[PDB]
């Protein structure tokens, strides 16, 4: 939308526009396997109070300019995606305006990585504005790190570092339960830096059934209490209601657990 | 001094005065061999400017009272300690009167534990307020965490979990020289979490000579840099001027740097 495009442009590229390259929030790396310009956004990147939205979508529009007169697909990272990254409502819907119409055409395919429970109730709440993203053949969300390889070759994948991290050295339970008003079977991942629970059984994200990977970092769990024999709760930073897990092996759980949040008290700034 | 006795009561701890218990920056722990109650400092859990001082010296007095009527040793951890630790003069000279004169006398012996280059200077700046403590021989610095042990037994020793943590899994670099105006034999020793350049040499400290063992937190290094095959850059965060140093094997050092500074990133907040 070129009246967005120049009302951008009265003012040309500051100095805080710039600084959102170096953080790396949205960019092209690598080729897909159907010969198309891939994309890449960190959600977890974008902070909603920290980062001024009419820059952040003013820089995807110039790197998305270039290309998106032609085929391309976008990789959406949604790694520890929470409330401080969520896109306002007021702030979302310009996204279905300020690109032209071919723009919006030319997405041959999105890759949704890591969506989790929070991304879902947000796509739940914004249900409106995301209907024409329901059931689309375009979405395609990545089972586990190793489907990615089907749509990008593994050396063309250009995944945060950070990201890829977190699939490395996990200590997984298997069988465990999510206890709520609904119960869900899942997978307790243990790793050095975080603790990950992954739905064990499909879900529905915008009309399709996926696997939700809630992440946790140690720094965000507060307090952790071990029930009985079998189940455990952890409180997280900010969230205030705590989970409730069921495994035969909740002693070892919590052990594992405890261990992480104290090697990190541990290297941390005084 | 009575009057900070009556001062701190009339008021007394209602809320903040509570908290200086939480953070434990002046604890009771263990007994040395000598046969007394030993107190542990950890000067780099003090923070100037975020902690009242009066405050925490009516915490220090309150956890002393009920010996300091009879001999007893302080453990002074200095590790990490920089100027965000600092006492300010007004509240350093504050320190020598507001105890009570036996009080002071019956202090047994003072371990100073991994005491470093700002502290040294920061030493020499206060000369004025410290000159009493210049030559005293109750001040007995530690050379080596080993050392310790000739004044308290393991077993007893209650050193900060993350002090004791900067002591195992470390690659060691030894005859290295530190480039500055004088030249300086170090080594250099990475952990998973910080580099620690000790001196091989003594120099002087309070009318001491004893060595000084500079920390570095991963956190802290913003710029590595090889100048020659024997020689690198270490640019740390707020320090402004690098530090630089002289050894044979220096693309090793480098590359382990780099290491831990990669893996610190990888698991630093979004
Ligand atoms: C806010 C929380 C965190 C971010 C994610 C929020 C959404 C939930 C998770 C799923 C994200 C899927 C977004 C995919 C966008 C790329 C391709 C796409 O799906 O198609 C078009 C979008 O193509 C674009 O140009 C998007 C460019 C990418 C920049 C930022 C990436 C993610 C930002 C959040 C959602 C934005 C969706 C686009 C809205 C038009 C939309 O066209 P339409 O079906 O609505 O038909 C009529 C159009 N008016
Ligand atoms: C007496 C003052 C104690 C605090 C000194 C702070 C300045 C930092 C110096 C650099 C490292 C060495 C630590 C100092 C050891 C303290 C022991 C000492 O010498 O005092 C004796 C006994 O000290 C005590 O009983 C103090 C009890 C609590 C100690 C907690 C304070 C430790 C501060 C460490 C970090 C401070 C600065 C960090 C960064 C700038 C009594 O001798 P005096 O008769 O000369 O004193 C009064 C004369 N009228
Ligand atoms: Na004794």
């Amino acid at each position: 939308k070129f009246e967005e495009f120049m009302t951008r442009h009265q003012v040309h590229e500051k100095e805080e526009f710039k600084a959102l390259k170096t953080l790396s929030i949205f960019y092209q790396a690598g080729t897909s396997k159907a010969g198309n310009p891939v994309f890449y956004y960190v959600a977890r990147r974008f902070k909603t109070g920290q980062i001024n939205g009419d820059l952040l979508i003013y820089h995807v529009l110039l790197t998305l300019k270039p290309y998106y007169a032609k085929p391309y697909e976008i990789v959406v990272d949604l790694t520890h995606t929470g409330p401080s990254n969520r896109f306002k409502t007021d702030f979302l819907s310009k996204w279905f305006v300020v690109f032209p119409g071919f723009a919006y055409d030319n997405v041959s395919a999105v890759y949704i990585y890591n969506c989790n429970s929070w991304v879902r109730e947000y796509t739940k709440y914004h249900e409106r504005l995301l209907t024409g993203l329901k059931g689309s053949k375009r979405l395609v969300f990545i089972d586990c790190p190793g489907k990615l390889a089907e749509h990008i070759e593994h050396e063309q994948q250009k995944l945060p570092a950070a990201t890829l991290a977190l699939e490395e050295d996990l200590k997984v339970f298997h069988n465990a339960l999510k206890l709520a008003h609904k119960d869900t079977k899942v997978s307790i991942k243990v790793g050095s830096t975080a603790v990950q629970v992954t739905s064990a059984e499909r879900t529905k994200v915008l009309g399709q059934s996926v696997f939700l990977n809630d992440i946790y970092y140690a720094s965000e769990i507060e307090e952790i209490c071990l029930v009985d024999e079998n189940q455990f709760t952890l409180t997280i930073a900010n969230q205030g209601t705590p989970l409730t897990f069921m495994h035969q092996e909740c002693e070892a759980i919590v052990q594992s657990i405890i261990h992480i949040r104290t090697r990190w008290e541990l290297s941390q700034p005084d």
